[PDB]
């Protein structure tokens, strides 16, 4: 019951937030996964890939403007803002609160997250293919060969962009084309990354799942885990251990109160 899990909140010293992609769903977020998994012609799967980035650097990028460019109208909802305040409030305490996620869209960060755990990286931080320097990158457009570019209607005419005047490394003699840093479908996330989160659900004694569930992906990779420590879990979604049904924009503020 809420009762008995902020019985288990009050006591907490080290929560552990995971977080998917409901909570930037709740937003307006182009989620681009099931249904809504679709850039005209294609799927995200087949945009969002090594091999798809080295035989048309083109179209993944106007793929990856278009998400840049629909951030502009969105806004970080009560969830994010009730996650944000709770991290701020027990750290005045001592106490500690991370959120962990696998969302790109940075809402957590303008939220006012600061213990954020990005395992699949940001829309808004580019990777140079020839030096691998990481940068962040709010520029819009991201380049002047994408204005106006990126529409996700299909039969659109591709922007042919010569990879030239693609997004280019600004470091003195590079030059090198830049590729958004975010894990495309068959790369490994960063084990920098991943240490830090083996080492933040090593050390906790309450966690949260929201927006997703302990049997889909990522949750299912670092909740149950938790569970066997036997460290209380609540799960929270639109769908000891805890469950909360609803939109977590209504139920977080409640229970991070
Ligand atoms: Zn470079």
């Amino acid at each position: 019951s809420m009762a008995d899990f902020r019985k288990f909140f009050a006591k907490a010293k080290h929560i552990v937030i995971i977080s998917g992609a409901g909570v930037s769903a709740e937003s307006g977020v182009p989620t681009f996964r099931g249904a809504g998994g679709y850039w005209r012609k294609w799927q995200a799967q087949d945009l969002a890939t090594p091999l798809a980035f080295a035989h048309n650097p083109s179209r993944v990028w106007e793929f990856y403007h278009y998400r840049r460019e629909v951030m502009g109208s969105k806004e970080t909802n009560a969830g994010h803002r009730a996650i944000a305040e709770c991290e701020t409030r027990l750290g005045k305490q001592g106490r500690r609160v991370v959120v962990i996620t696998q969302n790109i869209d940075e809402l957590h960060r303008k939220a006012g997250t600061k213990n954020l755990l990005e395992i699949h990286g940001s829309l808004f931080k580019t990777r140079c293919t020839s030096c691998g320097v990481v940068a962040e990158n709010y520029k819009s457009p991201i380049c002047p060969a994408l204005s106006g570019k990126g529409a996700p209607e299909p039969g659109t005419q591709d922007a042919s962009i010569p990879v030239e005047k693609l997004p280019r490394c600004e470091e003195a003699g590079c030059g090198g084309l830049l590729r958004p840093h975010v894990v495309w479908f068959g790369e490994n996330l960063d084990p920098a990354i991943l240490e830090e989160v083996d080492r933040e659900l090593a050390h906790c004694d309450l966690c949260l799942v929201v927006g997703t569930s302990s049997v889909v992906y990522p949750a299912a990779m670092f909740a149950p885990q938790v569970a066997a420590r036997g460290v209380p879990v609540a799960e929270f979604n639109t769908e000891f251990r805890f469950h909360f049904q609803g939109p977590c924009g209504t139920t977080l503020p409640e229970a991070l109160a």
